[PDB]
């Protein structure tokens, strides 16, 4: 029993963190096989970031300008290429600690763990959600660029995020491991609008199921609702509209608890319209949307 | 910017997790050097747990009865000894992945990361606080016993907790790495009272400083208070009384932000007496007490 914002064990990802220095700029890199992945802005100075011409900036750089340090040992760079907003530095040595991995582009609403790094050294690990507006509410300071987001299915690490930028609003923006930004963001020191964000409805419902499993039941009621009725309330409170796909993915939790999905929606409708009335659900005084239905099942069953 | 409930990177601790089986009972072990540490209740069956005579139960066991599996390889047990509520199994091989480590008994109010494990396999990592009543609000299921709590200063892992028991109230109880329980708990299937818990005042104040640093300032006011006045309010709202030692440890944050400790106490007094009025602080709709002053400084500065 109990329910926590659980991160994946960071071990397999720690063994891939390296420091990348190009000129005066230092950030984090991801060493998988004989390739080091890092944000392309490693080739910039603070001055260049206003409107960098990355093609031109990269042209003035050679393999020997990219200093890659794995803990304390130097890696020999034999190739360099820019793919979208990432630099791929071919090294002469394959990382002996490379785990089984995939590069995946996660969907908005999906969660992942972040291993925050500075100078190729890990500082901490936390569990995040990719917001519906493609930003993340991380904890990142200067030098955190290159820190990655990931998920782990048994021995396979699926890399999904690489940290690039902090928007002037304090939220974070980054790319998949092919350098494609999540959202409309560009790697430039300019004010960039993150779209209107919404609450991930399916995740809140999953977290309401986790609360039922762990004892918190005060929010349960004698009501039911329809997808149409629930969606009118979801619209009013800036919640993602619930679809049959979300209901279908909530199947396992509905079956384990015996609480129909639309009955749980009715509880969420009352919590939305009336608040928590000074009460808490799983230690939180608000509706938590950073646990997917899969995260709840994994944590409640003990999937290692 | 941003502020998250950050766990330490779990890598150094993952390399020490083993599975321990004695008869029909399987739990987690901690392999450091040539010793495997696990909860002594590994020698019990469900039936024995009502009032186990561990001395007698251990007497019926030999080195060959303790099956220790590190991932997939078997460890040869050459010795066994009970120290308080832990079993120390001497193995013939030193763990090649043993990091620099210490065994420390943490104080109530201090925080640590937990690497939740099942069958010697890690499932996740979360950041916890040792409650003032010596319980932890973890996420642990059957088989999680043996999962450890720890802190990391550069390359040294300080082990502070080992999971043993879930109280009938859903909270968790365990020992330091010498087998001494935190709190009045005994490793027996009996209803055991966890004392009246309080909120860790110094940690809430540290988290109020973290909010100021990260932009959340709405709670700041034109008021100040005294330690005496603040403590009358702390008493009324079940908060640990604030002492000069707590004020002294808040020094760094007070100096970085320019907000005197007693001024921040005055903000906490108004939040206690008036609530949050439908507002949030660092994404939380309640007063967070699971970040110590040191955790806030570490996260805000980027200590790896
Ligand atoms: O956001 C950034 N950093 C940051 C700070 C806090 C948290 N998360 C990240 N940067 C700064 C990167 C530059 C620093 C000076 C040397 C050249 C690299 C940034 C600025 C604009 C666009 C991009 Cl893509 C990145
Ligand atoms: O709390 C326990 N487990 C648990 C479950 C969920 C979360 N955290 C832990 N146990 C169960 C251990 C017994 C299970 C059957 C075989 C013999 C070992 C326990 C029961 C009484 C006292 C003690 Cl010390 C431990």
């Amino acid at each position: 029993s109990g329910f926590r914002k659980m991160a994946f064990p960071s071990g397999k990802v720690e063994g891939c963190m390296v420091q990348v220095t190009c000129g005066t700029t230092t950030l984090n890199g991801l060493w998988l096989d004989d390739v080091v992945y890092c944000p392309r802005h490693v080739i910039c100075t603070s001055e260049d970031m206003l409107n960098p011409n990355y093609e031109d900036l990269l042209i003035r750089k050679s393999n020997h300008n990219f200093l890659v340090q794995a803990g304390n040992v130097q890696l020999r760079v034999i190739g360099h290429s820019m793919q979208n907003c990432v630099l791929k530095l071919k090294v002469d040595t394959a990382n002996p600690k490379t785990p089984k991995y995939k590069f995946v582009r996660i969907q908005p609403g999906q969660t992942f763990s972040v291993l925050a790094c500075y100078n190729g050294s890990p500082s901490g690990v936390y569990q995040c959600a990719m917001r519906p507006n493609f930003t993340i509410k991380g904890s990142f300071l200067n030098g955190s660029c290159g820190s990655v987001g990931f998920n782990i299915d048994y021995d396979c690490v699926s890399f999904c995020y690489m940290h690039h930028m902090e928007l002037p609003t304090g939220v974070h923006a980054g790319t998949d491991l092919e350098g494609n930004f999540y959202g409309p963001f560009v790697d430039r020191q300019t004010a960039q609008a993150a779209g209107t964000d919404t609450t991930i409805t399916v995740n809140v419902l999953a977290w309401l199921y986790a609360a039922v499993i762990n004892g918190d039941r005060w929010f349960l009621n004698r009501f039911t609702t329809t997808l149409n009725d629930f969606n009118l309330v979801a619209m009013k409170y800036n919640y993602e509209p619930l679809t049959q796909d979300h209901v279908d993915i909530l199947g396992p939790l509905s079956a384990q608890t015996g609480i129909a999905v639309l009955d749980m929606c009715a509880s969420l409708k009352e919590l939305l319209q009336n608040g928590m009335n000074g009460r808490t659900i799983l230690g939180s005084a608000l509706l938590e949307d950073e646990f997917t239905p899969f995260d709840v099942v994994r944590q409640c069953s003990g999937v290692t």
